[PDB]
């Protein structure tokens, strides 16, 4: 005689909430899909204006209000305006009948004020990063050696634990943002204010790639290590008109270039990288967004191209990334470097061109050449087509080019290692999912 009582997935209610980016709404999606296919009740949470390019893609979603001045005011009113929504929210389904009461919030590791209304609200944290491990130990050493830069006067290179040496252009970019640079900077370093009291630190990456420094943080903090979100071989826009261009493309024959949803380059940039892909031997595709085509040398959805060198390019305002990098006719990929974009290609063995703009882009761009040697780096300011037609040569023309090929295709099979049965990054994942069950 008596009672048992089941805890599974199927009855435990999971929260997602990202900071309304892209590159941040895309690693969290992915997450909740696998954790849904584990079996457990996800909701995403996300701004009115995120909302319908999330619906897009995709499960319960929920919106909430865009909650929006200077970058201060923006941003205190954005944290004021989305603490009492998903406030309510948790309130709501703690009372509700249908769907089981929160057990969890997954929150954007940039919103770190959510662990306090997690815990506000008795329910578990955890904090999603998604930047590499190696950049984010620089924002916590600079939360706690001297970041200053007189970069006129003399070079400098830091040493910090379990990382290579980093030269001045290899640290985090914030004077792009001049006045705002300040602003960026505690954005980034404040992801660290309450590591401490973090029910769960995520972090998408896998820790064969970044083992040195996912050790000295698992010390520290048992951080877990879950990348990449995305799967192995998301409804992204443009997805038919360029799976049909690129399977009329000989293998290895496309340099596919893009620089992520938020960067803008000057049209003086614009013009060197356009005269670099019209005279190359290779075949390209560029996604250059709506908002940007104004900027191209002297506004049609997409534009088909012979180039000066007998070759085929294709501008489009949007592709479906994962699948175009996974795609046999993809020789390379010129990015920005954003943290999705570099695990992206990582995760599909494509070698990279690399332009990096700002933020975790440079530490990216150096280890995407140094540690990884998986891509090159342009060198500056403006990068002028013969420096994008020498590095095209290096990746795609040279005995180098062929290596870094071998290097990406190794790890390529290391992070599919991570997410399958027994890998780092299943594991992790798993005992995340395992705990989230225990009385
Ligand atoms: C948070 C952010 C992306 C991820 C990483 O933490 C780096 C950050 C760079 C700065 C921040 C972006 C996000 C968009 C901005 C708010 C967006 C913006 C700028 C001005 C404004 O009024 O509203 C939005 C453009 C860039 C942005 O300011
Ligand atoms: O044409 C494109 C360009 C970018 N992305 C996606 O945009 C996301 C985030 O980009 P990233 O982190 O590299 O840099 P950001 O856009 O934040 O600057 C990635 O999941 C990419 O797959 C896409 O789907 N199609």
């Amino acid at each position: 005689m008596g009672t048992i009582e089941i805890s599974s997935p199927s009855k435990t209610h999971i929260l997602a909430f990202p900071f309304p980016e892209k590159g941040h709404i895309n690693p969290m999606l992915h997450l909740c899909n696998r954790l849904a296919s584990k079996g457990f009740r996800v909701t995403l949470i996300t701004t009115i204006s995120t909302y319908k390019d999330v619906k897009n893609k995709i499960i319960n979603l929920e919106s909430i209000p865009d909650g929006t001045l200077g970058m201060n005011g923006y941003f205190n009113q954005f944290k004021n305006s989305v603490t009492e929504s998903v406030a309510g929210i948790i309130e709501e389904y703690k009372l509700g009948h249908d769907f089981p009461p929160p057990k969890v919030l997954i929150y954007d590791s940039t919103m770190p004020w959510m662990l306090d209304v997690a815990h506000g609200h008795g329910i578990l944290g955890a904090s999603l990063f998604t930047q590499p491990c190696c950049v984010s130990v620089v924002y916590y050493h600079m939360l706690q050696i001297d970041f200053h830069r007189e970069q006129s006067s003399s070079s400098k290179v830091l040493l910090l634990p379990c990382l290579p040496p980093l030269e001045d252009r290899d640290l985090p970019e914030f004077d792009y943002f001049k006045e705002d640079s300040g602003f960026v900077s505690n954005l980034l370093l404040n992801q660290f204010l309450n590591i401490d009291k973090i029910d769960y630190v995520l972090f998408n990456t896998f820790e064969m790639l970044e083992s040195e420094i996912a050790n000295w943080m698992s010390n520290k903090w048992k951080i877990l290590t879950i990348g990449p979100t995305a799967p192995t071989a998301l409804f992204e826009t443009n997805t038919e008109v360029c799976m049909k261009w690129l399977d009329e493309r000989e293998p290895n024959s496309v340099i596919y270039v893009s620089f992520g949803s938020i960067a803008s380059l000057t049209e003086q940039q614009m013009e060197e990288i356009s005269q670099a892909l019209f005279t190359t031997n290779f075949n390209f595709l560029w996604v250059v967004r709506e908002e940007e085509r104004t900027k191209l040398p002297n506004n049609p959805s997409s534009e088909s191209f012979t180039t000066a060198a007998g070759k085929l390019g294709l501008i489009i305002n949007w592709c479906p990334q994962l699948d175009v990098l996974r795609h046999e006719s993809v020789a390379c990929f010129m990015t920005h470097c954003g943290w999705n974009s570099t695990l992206e290609a990582i995760s599909s063995g494509v070698p990279m061109i690399c332009v990096p703009q700002w933020v975790d882009q440079t530490t990216n761009a150096k280890f995407i050449q140094d540690v990884w040697k998986i891509g090159v780096r342009v060198n500056n300011g403006l990068v002028k087509k013969e420096e994008i037609e020498r590095c095209i040569k290096e990746v795609c023309e040279s005995e180098k080019g062929k290596e870094l090929k071998r290097n990406a295709m190794k790890w390529k099979d290391l992070s599919k290692e991570a997410v399958s049965e027994g890998g780092s990054s299943d594991t992790n994942l798993e005992y995340f999912a395992s705990t989230l069950l225990f009385y």
